[PDB]
């Protein structure tokens, strides 16, 4: 038997599968990374550095990359309503981290004038949205 062990091809199906089977293969040295990719493949391994078809020495660090599917949303238009009410509606369908930018109030005041990124821009929901409010 070689010092190299074969990497199970169940990794492709799920990270959980990868780890358990690879653990049963004798590997205990891992390096994990995840990269944003096609959301419908979230949680599965999208690639390992040691191949599933070749045998790799068990002294090797297995670099396992997980397919990460982030929650992203387009910032909607909720301008024309109050800062408090706008954040509330937007939060339900969008983001939880807000920042406020003061813009000059000609006629509207207190009400949301718009968003920092142009409406329709899709960004990670974990990212901070800046709301343009009439000071």
């Amino acid at each position: 038997g070689p010092e190299q062990r074969e990497i199970p091809d169940v990794s492709t199906l799920t990270y959980a599968e990868a780890v358990k089977k690879l653990t049963a293969a004798g590997f205990g040295r891992f390096k994990q990374a995840n990269s944003p990719s096609t959301p419908e493949l979230v949680g599965k391994v999208i690639g390992t550095n040691p191949p599933a078809n070749q045998t790799s020495a068990i002294t090797n660090v297995v670099i396992i990359i997980v397919g990460s599917g982030p929650a992203t949303k387009d910032i909607p238009d909720v301008a024309g309503q109050t800062v408090d009410v706008a954040q509330k509606n937007l939060n339900v369908y969008g983001f939880t981290k807000f920042s406020q930018a003061s813009v000059d109030s000609p006629r509207p005041a207190g009400e949301v004038t718009g968003t920092n990124p142009p409406a329709g821009t899709t960004v990670p929901v974990d990212s901070v949205i800046e709301l343009q409010v009439s000071k």
